[PDB]
Protein backbone atom coordinates (compact mmCIF):
# COMPACT_ATOMS: atom_id res chain seq x y z
CA UNK A 1 0.00 0.00 0.00
CA UNK A 2 1.13 3.67 -0.22
CA UNK A 3 0.43 6.98 1.70
CA UNK A 4 -2.50 9.20 0.85
CA UNK A 5 -2.31 12.37 -0.87
CA UNK A 6 -5.04 14.52 -1.70
CA UNK A 7 -4.58 16.83 -4.39
CA UNK A 8 -6.99 19.24 -5.48
CA UNK A 9 -6.40 20.99 -8.82
CA UNK A 10 -8.15 24.32 -9.58
CA UNK A 11 -8.27 27.16 -12.20
CA UNK A 12 -9.86 28.79 -15.13
CA UNK A 13 -12.26 27.26 -17.37
CA UNK A 14 -10.07 25.65 -20.17
CA UNK A 15 -6.42 26.05 -18.59
CA UNK A 16 -5.69 22.29 -18.80
CA UNK A 17 -6.75 20.87 -15.49
CA UNK A 18 -7.96 17.30 -16.76
CA UNK A 19 -5.52 17.08 -19.90
CA UNK A 20 -2.67 17.11 -17.17
CA UNK A 21 -4.16 14.53 -15.17
CA UNK A 22 -4.87 12.50 -18.12
CA UNK A 23 -1.60 13.06 -19.47
CA UNK A 24 0.17 11.98 -16.17
CA UNK A 25 -1.51 9.40 -15.26
CA UNK A 26 -2.15 7.39 -18.81
CA UNK A 27 0.08 9.48 -21.28
CA UNK A 28 -2.94 10.09 -23.03
CA UNK A 29 -3.79 13.70 -24.64
CA UNK A 30 -7.11 15.23 -26.71
CA UNK A 31 -7.61 18.19 -28.85
CA UNK A 32 -10.84 17.78 -27.83
CA UNK A 33 -12.50 20.06 -24.98
CA UNK A 34 -14.99 17.99 -22.85
CA UNK A 35 -15.48 20.65 -19.74
CA UNK A 36 -15.22 18.99 -16.29
CA UNK A 37 -18.37 18.82 -14.21
CA UNK A 38 -16.08 16.61 -11.28
CA UNK A 39 -13.99 13.68 -11.61
CA UNK A 40 -11.35 11.80 -9.65
CA UNK A 41 -7.85 10.44 -11.18
CA UNK A 42 -5.20 7.92 -8.62
CA UNK A 43 -1.84 7.27 -8.82
CA UNK A 44 0.87 5.44 -7.39
CA UNK A 45 4.15 7.23 -7.29
CA UNK A 46 7.25 6.46 -6.09
CA UNK A 47 9.28 9.45 -5.28
CA UNK A 48 12.34 9.99 -2.59
CA UNK A 49 12.11 6.41 -1.76
CA UNK A 50 8.74 6.34 0.04
CA UNK A 51 5.44 5.28 -2.26
CA UNK A 52 2.30 7.45 -2.06
CA UNK A 53 -0.88 7.17 -3.14
CA UNK A 54 -1.83 10.34 -4.95
CA UNK A 55 -5.78 10.92 -5.18
CA UNK A 56 -6.38 14.05 -7.54
CA UNK A 57 -9.60 15.94 -7.80
CA UNK A 58 -10.56 17.41 -11.17
CA UNK A 59 -12.27 20.35 -10.54
CA UNK A 60 -14.69 22.36 -12.94
CA UNK A 61 -13.06 25.91 -13.86
CA UNK A 62 -16.50 27.13 -15.11
CA UNK A 63 -17.95 29.74 -12.50
CA UNK A 64 -21.38 28.14 -12.45
CA UNK A 65 -19.49 25.67 -10.53
CA UNK A 66 -17.99 28.42 -7.78
CA UNK A 67 -20.84 27.63 -5.56
CA UNK A 68 -20.35 23.39 -5.79
CA UNK A 69 -16.50 23.86 -5.59
CA UNK A 70 -15.55 23.99 -2.35
CA UNK A 71 -16.94 21.04 -1.79
CA UNK A 72 -13.86 19.30 -2.58
CA UNK A 73 -11.48 21.06 -0.12
CA UNK A 74 -11.66 19.74 3.23
CA UNK A 75 -8.67 17.71 3.99
CA UNK A 76 -6.84 18.80 1.13
CA UNK A 77 -3.24 17.89 1.65
CA UNK A 78 -2.13 20.00 -1.24
CA UNK A 79 -3.53 22.57 -4.12
CA UNK A 80 -2.22 23.03 -7.57
CA UNK A 81 -3.52 26.00 -8.91
CA UNK A 82 -3.21 26.40 -12.60
CA UNK A 83 -3.57 28.96 -15.35
CA UNK A 84 -2.58 28.67 -19.42
CA UNK A 85 0.60 30.40 -19.94
CA UNK A 86 -0.86 31.61 -23.24
CA UNK A 87 -4.38 33.13 -21.33
CA UNK A 88 -3.15 36.11 -19.04
CA UNK A 89 -7.00 36.76 -18.47
CA UNK A 90 -6.19 33.15 -16.35
CA UNK A 91 -2.70 34.39 -14.85
CA UNK A 92 -4.67 37.28 -12.85
CA UNK A 93 -7.79 35.47 -11.54
CA UNK A 94 -4.88 33.33 -9.95
CA UNK A 95 -4.66 36.32 -7.51
CA UNK A 96 -8.05 37.48 -8.07
CA UNK A 97 -10.39 34.37 -8.10
CA UNK A 98 -8.27 31.09 -7.13
CA UNK A 99 -6.09 32.08 -5.01
CA UNK A 100 -8.93 33.73 -2.69
CA UNK A 101 -11.54 30.61 -2.76
CA UNK A 102 -8.80 28.24 -1.74
CA UNK A 103 -7.34 30.32 1.15
CA UNK A 104 -10.97 30.98 1.97
CA UNK A 105 -11.55 27.31 2.73
CA UNK A 106 -8.05 26.13 3.51
CA UNK A 107 -5.52 28.71 4.72
CA UNK A 108 -2.60 26.62 5.60
CA UNK A 109 -2.77 23.38 2.71
CA UNK A 110 0.04 24.30 0.06
CA UNK A 111 0.16 25.97 -2.84
CA UNK A 112 1.81 24.94 -6.18
CA UNK A 113 1.14 27.55 -9.07
CA UNK A 114 1.19 25.53 -12.57
CA UNK A 115 1.76 26.97 -15.54
CA UNK A 116 0.04 25.28 -18.86
CA UNK A 117 0.51 24.84 -22.32
CA UNK A 118 4.48 25.53 -22.03
CA UNK A 119 4.22 23.91 -25.48
CA UNK A 120 2.29 27.06 -26.84
CA UNK A 121 4.38 29.95 -25.86
CA UNK A 122 6.82 29.61 -28.56
CA UNK A 123 4.30 28.84 -31.07
CA UNK A 124 4.19 31.96 -33.81
CA UNK A 125 0.45 30.60 -34.77
CA UNK A 126 -0.25 31.70 -30.71
CA UNK A 127 1.91 34.99 -29.96
CA UNK A 128 0.51 35.99 -33.49
CA UNK A 129 -2.80 35.17 -32.25
CA UNK A 130 -2.14 37.25 -28.93
CA UNK A 131 -0.33 40.09 -30.54
CA UNK A 132 -3.51 41.23 -31.94
CA UNK A 133 -5.35 41.89 -28.84
CA UNK A 134 -2.50 43.28 -26.93
CA UNK A 135 -1.46 40.56 -25.55
CA UNK A 136 1.87 38.61 -24.19
CA UNK A 137 2.32 35.08 -22.90
CA UNK A 138 3.21 34.60 -19.95
CA UNK A 139 6.85 34.18 -18.65
CA UNK A 140 8.67 32.44 -16.61
CA UNK A 141 9.68 34.79 -13.99
CA UNK A 142 6.00 36.33 -13.94
CA UNK A 143 4.78 32.99 -13.21
CA UNK A 144 7.24 33.04 -10.55
CA UNK A 145 6.17 36.55 -9.55
CA UNK A 146 2.64 35.43 -9.44
CA UNK A 147 3.45 32.07 -6.86
CA UNK A 148 5.64 34.23 -4.80
CA UNK A 149 2.89 37.01 -4.66
CA UNK A 150 0.24 34.08 -3.56
CA UNK A 151 3.32 32.55 -0.98
CA UNK A 152 2.90 29.03 -3.64
CA UNK A 153 5.35 26.69 -2.34
CA UNK A 154 6.44 26.18 -5.65
CA UNK A 155 6.23 27.69 -9.13
CA UNK A 156 6.12 25.17 -12.35
CA UNK A 157 5.66 25.05 -15.90
CA UNK A 158 4.28 22.29 -17.90
CA UNK A 159 2.85 20.67 -21.16
CA UNK A 160 0.54 17.98 -20.71
CA UNK A 161 0.95 17.47 -24.93
CA UNK A 162 5.03 17.30 -24.84
CA UNK A 163 4.97 16.11 -21.33
CA UNK A 164 7.43 18.68 -20.69
CA UNK A 165 7.62 19.89 -16.94
CA UNK A 166 4.89 17.23 -16.26
CA UNK A 167 6.21 14.62 -13.83
CA UNK A 168 7.80 17.53 -11.44
CA UNK A 169 4.76 18.84 -11.02
CA UNK A 170 3.58 15.88 -9.28
CA UNK A 171 6.73 15.16 -7.78
CA UNK A 172 6.38 18.60 -6.28
CA UNK A 173 3.33 18.38 -5.44
CA UNK A 174 4.24 15.18 -3.27
CA UNK A 175 7.17 17.05 -1.81
CA UNK A 176 4.97 19.97 -0.30
CA UNK A 177 3.10 17.11 1.61
CA UNK A 178 6.02 14.64 3.07
N1 LIG B 1 -1.32 22.83 -26.84
C1 LIG B 1 -1.84 22.37 -25.69
N2 LIG B 1 -3.15 22.33 -25.52
C2 LIG B 1 -3.51 21.83 -24.30
C3 LIG B 1 -2.68 21.40 -23.26
N3 LIG B 1 -3.42 20.97 -22.17
C4 LIG B 1 -4.65 21.14 -22.55
N4 LIG B 1 -4.79 21.67 -23.83
C5 LIG B 1 -6.03 21.97 -24.56
O1 LIG B 1 -6.73 22.98 -23.88
C6 LIG B 1 -8.15 22.69 -23.93
C7 LIG B 1 -8.72 22.56 -22.52
O2 LIG B 1 -8.21 21.38 -21.82
P1 LIG B 1 -8.92 20.88 -20.49
O3 LIG B 1 -7.97 19.92 -19.86
O4 LIG B 1 -10.21 20.26 -20.89
O5 LIG B 1 -9.11 22.13 -19.59
P2 LIG B 1 -9.76 22.18 -18.18
O6 LIG B 1 -9.24 23.39 -17.46
O7 LIG B 1 -9.59 20.82 -17.56
N5 LIG B 1 -11.34 22.37 -18.39
P3 LIG B 1 -12.47 22.63 -17.28
O8 LIG B 1 -12.03 23.67 -16.26
O9 LIG B 1 -13.60 23.38 -17.97
O10 LIG B 1 -12.79 21.24 -16.77
C8 LIG B 1 -8.29 21.47 -24.85
O11 LIG B 1 -8.39 21.87 -26.24
C9 LIG B 1 -6.97 20.78 -24.59
O12 LIG B 1 -6.56 19.87 -25.59
C10 LIG B 1 -1.29 21.47 -23.45
O13 LIG B 1 -0.43 21.14 -22.64
N6 LIG B 1 -0.94 21.96 -24.71
MG1 LIG C 1 -11.39 19.96 -16.20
Amino acid sequence: QGQAIKCVVVGDGAVGKTCLLISYTTNAFSGEYIPTVFDNYSANVMVDGKPVNLGLWDTAGQEDYDRLRPLSYPQTDVFLICFSLVSPASFENVRAKWYPEVRHHCPNTPIILVGTKLDLRDDKDTIEKLKEKKLTPITYPQGLAMAKEIGAVKYLECSALTQRGLKTVFDEAIRAVL
